[PDB]
């Protein structure tokens, strides 16, 4: 059996986390069991009172964020993606299952981190994108995973089989839009719901996101040419949903770089391609751990263009963390995460 | 095994359906099938350009709605909620199940289905809402179901145990906001995005709603005593969820009125009552099949307020029906239901 | 000419004033200036850091709320329509045209202050409801103006005729939908955009909303009847707009009602009597100081519905506060309102 | 006098033109008068039941669409941006000041007209964007407008500085996020509100959409270089407001770059550059004629990045027309367009 703590767990990743475990054939037959749920503030209250859609679980006491309180279980989440995780993951019992939703152990390159980041490097824990080139061997009976950033999963899934193929130049543009639970939920004047609704904005442009790295990093994982990177994140007013646009110069037929993408995703069961003459939608995949893709070629100004939609708190957060931690345990990849979205 | 057909199968309530079909326990382990998928219009069409959701059966082509289609097979979804389905209806077998989400077998007073539907009475099947007293009675081993409409099904979950304990007086007003998938795929002006988006109103006020009488049959079945009900629905932009707003004059004490709501759900596992000083809200039950509900009096008015979300798609519909066919079938009535929401 | 200061200047009221006041007519001839903008916080920082649509002073650096900075002005408006100013109002001239958006003389009973508040009474100022009977008169040349609660106008406006006419029952029912902005600008969790977005929730019920007894308030002005009120509000997701659906027992003909709401109404120029078959929508008010209502009968459930629609920010706070402004300057009280919606 | 007609008066931009004419000073004054209002269906209504926010004209006759009924005015707005005019506007005078929203006379190339619209070219009108260099000049005293494009709008406001200075890459990169009242009224099920809440969704990507050449030709203008145009728009799930993401490669330094911005647009009533350190947001223009641009350079990947935040309905349709009709009759060209947005 393996008992799962959740630390972060009245934020929305932490909240996702939760839901998918409650739907998870584990939980179903006394597999997986859900244990201590934490909090930085609150301690104390209950859980209905921070996530009322987990009814089952209302009734849980919060508990401090403290290595003693997540002591005594097999795995935990360390849900807190704006978070840095470092001091405690140094902290739980090493030989633990630890699940990191924050970007600590995401990057490989010590001087980008310093720069992005401010702070000394922790290192790296495998990156739990199981679709990536590589990755999904390294998670397989892991006991560490850091969960990827959620955009730059829709923009190296809709990016790296082309990229991989050299069939597109490694000078990449991403322009993402994203609902606003991927902010976390820290209360401030600018993702209050008044100022959201009905209003579009760009922000941390030109360079300065810190996805705009791990987007590279990923990116160079797949080829030896020198990779750069124009992200620009645009939040919209939807709860959930990244739909990122990534375009890049190409002189390649259309059915070359289609092929690359049936090559990448023909056998990946949460990587729907689109049918001709379809293009994603974030309303398809909402509450889905699916990425829909479509890819195009622009001749007239010869280039590639790639479509990805995800849901952000699913592929992008939980569904990624609990899609590693499947295959962290031995189990099912696909256990628990459903393809099929909540829509309208 | 039990072959299942959806007759609208392209609208909002057909897709959802079709949803809790594939997350069904029954489609896993193969007692339950998915066979034609008809539609009145675009057969010939794939269920992909149609539900972008639903790509495991993005492939299958839509067929036209005709009683030979729809013969042979053991259960017949009828999603058309605002359709008519009296005369499909009358050309299929008494012992296949047929669950209607339509309003033409919801009514008992054939001169009150007269007066709001303008057409001849065609009878009456089984309440598709469990929960009501008596119902669940009438749906066991049932192969007919009339599904309730998404606004009764609220009103009444909110006003029933106190009307059935005669603590509350029999004349009650429900204001409920609902979100646009209720009035289904149809295109019109009224319902563009443009229009719905920024704004609220309310519409068929001051009795001409047909969902009046339903209400009102649904709770005379719990008293003696005339009913009025003044109902007014209200749309919101929201694309799902329903919160109904639901009072009526009391000289009854809270504490009585909480006890008669405690004595009505404290076993039934789709109604959560809110722990005291928590509210419901339509985001927490969104993609469940739950209703959260909170009562309370207003001494100085001498009011009792009940409050109820639902997902107008799941318990409000789709759910409602699986729920439903479940109980018709012999099968535990959760399977394919879960109550915990896709929030936020 | 008549100075203006702006305190609370960074919060959604205060940059509602300010959006008025830029496009008053007395601003554009010279007459009315706009001074002082002061914030609690962020004293130093400039205007456009809090409110990018107003770009005409964006350049304005933000001073501390304090008596001095606010001396030196014929007109102070006190933007904080969930704060107590009585402490400042003390301090600043006595001849200063104080316009407060807050409470804290809106209500004419020590007793209800007192039970609702939680502090003692400090008296009343005319209210900024110039429609109310009697209203008008109190505001012509005033120095001192009350602006209302936002539900309490849209309420107000839509029971007021049928009461004072004695065709309704004077215990009334409401049940209004707001927009998130009505909350203020104080960043909480419950008010998130991620929170606020697909959902809705009453919250407040059974009598605990501060603006129950200012309906009630208002209403004891037009009747001698013992007067209750349920008054339930619904947050929705949209940034601007209250739909209050307003009921009461009746009996007497809709032709009657009708006239009553004629002869309030029909010199109003905010006030838009819906043509026959029409209803009001929230989306064709915002940003106008309009108040559009219809009225009907439910003769089933001897019912009286009254529906009304306002921006909250506009006619329900910032342009009642400008309105008055008007009557108390002696200018035409229509300058720089306008009645136009807009819409989409 | 100006007596002015509006053929398309039903639909969303024919609204909004009659909503700035409502407030233009010229109405107020009596020099503008609103004559026919027309549409293709529905003649015989009124106007209230399609426009309820535009109740001084509420109760205003649809006419049909006829050069009979628009001759006897003095301009006349064709208000179908994506309706076809040139069969029309052959059927009235060349004195008559004629200002089409649609796209029939925007275009400079025939080969690119045929190839785009798939019909013959009827030829090019002075274009209604007066920031562009020379534009100002062809409109004084044209009788002839082609309302540019909304998507072109904010791309060429967000692009032409730099590349008239020759300062980026004659080839750019366009993401613009759109709300959905730029698809116009016409009801589609794509367009539903079900659908488009909390969803976002690319369309028309590749270069399949018909502005593409349209940013083509205005960015052709100021160059002498081969322009190449990479464009993608996303709907979202707002009313209004387009926040356009515009990318080129670059090699030349901010500072430079900041200045070519300044220098174009220091003088220019409605383009307000963000003060640095701050970014455009669409709700900060809604309402408002003005366009909000901020520039950054990323100098890792050698990008320039332009941000332009426009109203659709105003900069990019209907205060685009009123802005070029104050221009074609001498008058102030800020006339009745405010620069201050409706927010939140
Ligand atoms: O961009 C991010 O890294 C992240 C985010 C992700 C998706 C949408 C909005 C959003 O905003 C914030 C705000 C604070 C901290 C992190 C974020
Ligand atoms: O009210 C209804 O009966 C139903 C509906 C339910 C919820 C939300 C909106 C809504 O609108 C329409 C429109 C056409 C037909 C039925 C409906
Ligand atoms: O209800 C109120 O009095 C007011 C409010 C008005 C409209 C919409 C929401 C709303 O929420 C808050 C939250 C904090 C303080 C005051 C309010
Ligand atoms: O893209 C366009 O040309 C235009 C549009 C503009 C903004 C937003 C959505 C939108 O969709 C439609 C649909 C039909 C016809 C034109 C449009």
């Amino acid at each position: 059996a393996t008992k799962v703590a959740v630390a972060g767990a009245s934020g929305y990743a932490g909240g996702e986390i939760l839901r998918l475990l409650l739907g998870h054939p584990a939980y179903a037959d006394g597999r997986l069991r859900i244990g201590a749920l934490t909090a930085a503030t609150s301690a104390g209250s209950t859980l209905g009172e921070h996530h009322p859609h987990l009814t089952p679980l209302a009734h849980r006491v919060v508990e401090p964020t403290e290595a003693a309180v997540l002591g005594g279980h097999d795995a935990v989440f360390l849900a807190l993606p704006h978070g840095h995780s470092a001091v405690l993951a140094q902290q739980l019992s090493p030989e633990t299952l630890i699940i990191d939703c924050g970007a600590d152990f995401r990057l490989t390159d010590a001087a980008v981190w310093e720069r992005f980041y401010g702070s000394s490097h922790a290192g790296s824990w495998p990156y739990g994108l199981p679709e990536l080139p590589g990755a999904r061997d390294q998670l397989r009976g892991t006991r560490r995973i850091a969960v990827p950033g959620c955009y730059p999963t829709a923009a190296l899934l809709a990016l790296f089989p082309a990229l991989a193929a050299d069939l597109i130049e490694p000078a990449v543009t991403v322009v993402a839009v994203s609902g606003t639970s991927g902010a976390g939920r820290a209360a401030t004047t600018d993702l209050l719901g008044a100022e959201v609704i009905g209003s579009a904005r760009a922000y941390n442009i030109a360079g300065v996101h810190r996805h705009t790295p791990e987007i590279a990093q990923g990116l160079r994982a797949v080829t030896d040419r020198d990779v750069s990177v124009s992200f620009t994140p645009v939040l919209i007013p939807a709860s959930r949903g990244i739909l990122a646009t990534c375009t890049a110069r190409t002189r390649s037929p259309l059915s070359q770089l289609r092929a690359a993408y049936e090559k990448a995703y023909h056998a990946e069961p949460f990587i729907y391609l689109m049918p001709e003459g379809q293009l994603p939608r974030t309303g398809a995949v909402i509450g889905s751990n699916a990425a829909h893709i479509a890819v195009a070629v622009d001749e007239d100004a010869q280039t590639f263009v790639a479509i990805a939609a995800i849901d952000n708190l699913v592929k992008g957060t939980a569904g990624a963390a609990v899609q590693s931690m499947n295959l962290a345990l031995g189990w099912p990849e696909t256990d628990g995460l459903s393809v099929v979205g909540v829509a309208p």
